[PDB]
């Protein structure tokens, strides 16, 4: 009755730059699609800290609330649990960590995303892990993209 899996990606963009993206629970818009706003009461980057973040219109929910469980930023490693939402996952919990890499003397990021969720009430346990996985290699798909982009400006 729960699944879990774990998603990978290979940036090419100092892992300096991509936590400095990543590490802001308050807004996870910086590269999340799929995130329309985020509103965040009370302390913004603390362990504890709750967000409310609208999705974009179109999508098959339309809000989710989560807490902020880790923030190391000596480990690069950022722990999210959903607490609610109008979306099918329940005790959904999210770690994405973050390890320097060099590839042919280029000096990259590999991003590791992996989760633990509920398998939902009619749904399987593939339908629900294909699911979660698809849209973790999307998110995972834009931070490339948005740090890859910052990286090159960075060099004028
Ligand atoms: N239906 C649905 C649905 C579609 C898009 C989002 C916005 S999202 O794409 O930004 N959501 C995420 O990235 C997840 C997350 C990661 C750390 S906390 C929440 C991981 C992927 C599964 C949804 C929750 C949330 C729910």
């Amino acid at each position: 009755s729960q699944c879990s899996s774990t998603l990978v990606k290979h940036i090419k963009a100092p892992l300096h730059l991509v936590w400095s993206i990543v590490r802001r629970f308050d807004e996870p818009q910086k590269y999340k699609p799929f995130i329309s706003r985020c509103v965040v009461q009370g302390k913004k980057l603390e362990v504890g800290s709750v967000r409310e973040v609208d999705l974009k219109s179109g999508l098959p929910a339309t809000k989710s609330t989560e807490v902020l469980e880790i923030l190391d930023d000596n480990e690069h490693i950022l722990g999210i649990r959903i607490v609610g939402g109008d979306h099918r996952l329940k005790n959904y919990s999210s770690t994405i960590s973050l390890h320097s890499e060099t590839i042919d003397g280029k000096t990259g990021t590999l991003a590791i995303e992996s989760f633990v969720v509920d398998v939902p009430e009619g749904n399987t346990k593939e339908e629900t892990c294909f699911f979660v996985e698809a849209l973790i290699q999307c998110n995972l798909n834009s931070l490339a993209d948005v740090t890859e982009r910052l990286q090159a400006e960075s060099m004028e």
